[PDB]
């Protein structure tokens, strides 16, 4: 970690590009341990045969998961996260592609907003972006953080 | 696991209850795990310290999972989901207030909204709710799927 960031350093279109990885039968099961969430068409092989997908895929929240997770992996071995005061919302979210148990997904995410909040903070609003090996775009999302201002 | 929901027997107004449970240090890690992501206020126990929160807190995301997980959990037990065809998304999600190590969350979820898709199926919205053991109201979110209509 560096220096850390407040919200006047902040500027729309700067993008985060995070390390890709492969998502696994094990990711799966985790997740649906996790969550004690054995839905059918993630878990059940049998199942999955009949859907309109025939083999099993990951859960959309897991992709969300994993996303914002290594994109914030990125910003946590840059900066000193210590003005990154809270997680605001996720105000959209739309499932495009599934994602299957050997793809490999990597996100981005963009920033597209700034708003004042208070004398002390702004609220970021980023706009996330999930593709697989092959170009598609299997998720996306807008999500904003409140971020302390400049001292 | 006995019979079908199919679009036209969902009827707005339906909730359902999801079984209650303790948010633990382990269910933290885990999800750090997972998602690769040590993000201090939730890692670092002397960060946190120095945090508007003062101990460390539950990922959002986290509590997010756990909560469509157990409501997920009802429906899976109840009914043959075999015509719940996909997640389709999260329209919005709020994180008002923090889940401590030992809080013990409880998420609710209520049909808000049903739009017909295709000829085949119909888009349901659901609203969730997530309060404390105390009865704080800490994660509110809009979620749909799309479900089979009746054959």
């Amino acid at each position: 970690a560096r220096n850390p960031i407040y919200f006047e350093s902040i500027q729309i279109g700067e993008k985060i590009e995070g390390l890709p990885r492969t998502v696994t039968e094990t990711d799966i099961w985790t997740f649906a341990y996790l969550t004690a969430d054995f839905f059918p068409l993630h878990t059940d092989v049998e199942f999955a045969k009949k859907t309109i997908f025939g083999k099993p895929i990951a859960q959309g929240m897991l992709v969300l998961s994993i996303a914002l997770g290594m994109v914030d992996q990125v910003i946590l071995s840059n900066y000193d996260v210590s003005s990154v005061i809270a997680f605001f919302g996720i105000k959209d979210v739309r499932f495009l592609r599934p994602v299957f148990i050997g793809d490999t997904i990597a996100a981005s995410a963009e920033v597209v907003e700034k708003q004042d909040f208070d004398e002390k903070s702004g609220v970021v609003t980023y706009k996330l972006e999930v593709k697989n090996q092959r170009g598609e775009l299997v998720l996306t999302a807008l999500y904003s953080a409140l971020i302390r201002k400049t001292p």
